[PDB]
């Protein structure tokens, strides 16, 4: 589990979104496994605005933050998980590392802020849903 709290936005994995998220929906995209809902309280996370390919992610199933290199956001074929069938997922970045279903929502961060959240795992790879292209998170 986990979210990003920027401005009056909460960014979560679409497959973990709550009723309250859908009841306060701003934007969602199944192909990216993302959903954004509106918040009453201001959040304090900063979204990275960059093309970094190195950063650190939180892996809840190891209670550890791991430094990783990660790929550029792309359309990646992902094997079946407990929460999606095998499919293409868009705006996804891969690293070599551990990720199990409960790790979804863990933050990937670089020097500029939050890059994205864990979304995929298996075959010794971790996949992160990029948020750096969602420039509207910075405003309004
Ligand atoms: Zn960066």
């Amino acid at each position: 589990s986990g979210a990003i709290y920027v401005g009056n936005y909460r960014v979560v994995n679409r497959h973990l979104a709550t009723h309250n998220d859908w009841a306060n929906l701003v934007w969602e995209d199944s192909s990216r496994d993302l959903l954004v809902s509106s918040t009453t309280a201001q959040g304090c996370d900063t979204i990275a605005r960059c093309d970094c390919q190195t950063g650190v992610y939180y892996c809840s199933s190891r209670r550890k933050h791991y430094p990783v290199s990660f790929s550029k956001p792309s359309l990646i074929f992902v094997e079946a998980s407990e929460y999606y069938p095998a499919r293409y997922q868009s705006h996804l970045m891969l690293a070599v590392g551990h990720s199990e279903p409960g790790d979804c929502g863990g933050i990937l961060r670089c020097q500029h802020g939050v890059v994205g959240i864990v979304s995929t795992g298996g075959n010794g790879l971790v996949g992160f849903a990029d948020v750096r292209d969602l420039l509207w998170l910075d405003e309004e």
